[PDB]
């Protein structure tokens, strides 16, 4: 049975899943009312991607595609429509047993990030990029249909028909109307239609257990904030998980925080087949912890195992 | 003694250590005349990092720091001058032996992403949160005022005035702003990282086949540009997960060479063999310039440790 294990990486070694970012702070928020149901960053102990999870970092809130219309908002703006695919260019098929194309953000807000393009045509191809805006909870964000939207300050120099490509940077804004919440999935397939193939809600089951999260801090194109994206594993988890796949041999393992100077344990946490971590904290905020910390495989236990109080 | 092994990832699967791009297709090119010296992914294969070499994805060609002020350049834009921290916020020491912060960019070009910045001052009426911007912006690495080993470089804006003295800054990459002749782009010629008529030191060595008939095998990805004509791109030695798993790993080597071979899974057979050398790089019996034409979803298998004297099939 070949062992569990974590990768060997202090918190100033790892990185957001389901955004790309350093890992800044670990994080509780024992009084969420939201289901935490995030599809990037899925990955059960012994190796098995889940919900929209893919293995490139540059993957992560990633499209490719090709532009098919510009349409001219109400107000100000201009909007585009891009076909999606694969990132790996090829065509998406709706009826693989996925929510969405892996990488597709898993959150509702205003993406902010780059859109550029590469012509197919030429004796060099002609090249272009500005900066966009995808909104995940506008009825025109449909990946697992194939299309998407996004929108540009630039009024006319996107070009139809060319591989496009959308690099993540941060959100445009998190004001009232700009309606981000990272636990609110994006509709797929649109308003009226379920979300399908998701990877599970996760939560603690044991009375004085919390979630703990790896906190990503978000840059903002502009306005008031200070935004955060919360994962349950980092991407450099994944990875590992996924290259081992080792058999879990219960549906709880334990791991120790350690400082590795000292050797001493900081604290411990569960941390649960379907790839999430719980910690007994009765608090909100980050974790206070030595910059050369790093959580170590133990053994496995159960779900009635009492963790030591933080 | 740990034995040596490689990650399981197919190309499709691979990142570029020398910008946050996907691995595109492997790629020789024999009669390169340039020193290939790059200082983003370099590590040995016994795990030690070198050159600017560090462990984020999000860390390759990034800065951290401060916006000082506005400066003047006789270059077209709007410029402004950076103060740059190491990536995990801490001062930058000069007297570490390093080229650079790590993560500085390893090469000659006009660098395109975003600045964004979240103000360090917070008002009481937006419920204590800082204000923020964002705006596309373009660092020469080449510049004379590019000099991350002293703490500062500059950066250029088409935005004219919404950035802010005095608050931290954060620089992600996104492509090149051009590659016309004027933008200087060349991969293989490294920024003066003190500044101009400086030398640079503490670099990751230069890397080269030694044996007839061999040349550099490289990890290609191809960097989006802002505008203008081109089809760019930047070549590592190895992978990003690569970094990531000999770090880890740390496993002694018990050669200079080890023999590894690109394997197909579905088919279970050797595409071809290469050499993977001490310092970090791959070699193969090619006498041709271009890309490797095979599957993505091929992978290299550590084979066993050789030598300098073993002879590579001919791809």
């Amino acid at each position: 049975s070949k062992p569990f294990t974590l990768p060997i990486l202090t918190l100033g070694e790892l990185t957001n899943s389901r955004f790309p970012l350093p890992i800044d702070v670990l994080y509780t928020n024992p009084n969420e009312s939201a289901i935490v149901q995030c599809q990037n960053g899925r990955c059960t102990l012994d190796g098995e991607l889940q919900g929209t999870t893919q293995l490139l970092p540059t993957g992560i809130c990633a499209f490719r595609g090709k532009v098919t219309q510009q349409v001219q908002d109400e107000h100000r703006g201009t909007h585009w429509n891009m076909t999606v695919t694969n990132l790996n260019g090829t065509p998406f098929d709706p009826t693989e047993d996925v929510p969405a194309p892996l990488g597709t953000p898993d959150f509702s807000g205003q993406i902010y990030g780059v859109i550029s393009q590469r012509n197919t045509n030429t004796n060099l191809p002609a090249n272009r990029a500005h900066e966009a805006v995808i909104a995940t909870y506008s009825p025109k964000f449909t990946p697992k249909l194939g299309n998407i939207q996004f929108s540009t300050w630039e009024t006319q120099d996107v070009s139809s028909g060319q591989p496009t490509k959308f690099t993540p940077v941060g959100l445009a804004s998190v004001d009232a109307n700009s309606h981000f919440d990272q636990w609110t999935l994006p509709s797929y397939s649109g308003a009226l239609t379920l979300n399908m193939n998701l990877a599970p809600s996760v939560a603690p089951v044991f009375p004085g257990e919390c979630l703990l999260f790896f906190r990503s801090f978000i840059p903002l194109k502009g306005g008031y904030g200070n935004p955060a994206i919360d994962c349950l594993m980092p991407q450099e988890w994944v990875q590992h998980l996924y290259q081992e796949s080792a058999p879990s041999l219960s549906d709880v393992a334990l791991v120790r925080y350690v400082n590795p100077e000292t050797g001493r344990t900081l604290f411990e946490a569960k941390l649960h087949r379907n790839g999430f971590l719980t910690v007994a904290r009765n608090s909100a905020g980050p974790v206070v912890a030595p910059t050369n910390g790093y959580f170590r495989f133990d053994s496995w236990v159960n779900q009635f195992y009492t963790l030591a109080p933080m």
